[PDB]
């Protein structure tokens, strides 16, 4: 699991 961001 990635998560990239705001």
């Amino acid at each position: 699991a990635v998560a990239a961001g705001a």
